């Protein structure tokens, strides 16, 4: 399967909608709106 992650990078924030994840807080919610407004047409993320 899967086995393999080259380098590391994790983030304090994530999209409960499609998993992105942001740097700062705020940004994130900037990015949330793609979903109050317009819907993904289904779960995207499992
Ligand atoms: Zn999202």
């Amino acid at each position: 399967g899967s086995s393999g992650s080259s380098g590391t990078g994790e983030k304090p924030f994530q999209c409960k909608e499609c998993g992105m994840n942001f740097s700062w807080s705020c940004s994130l919610f900037k990015h949330l709106r793609s979903h109050e407004r317009t819907d993904p047409s289904g779960p995207s993320s499992g």
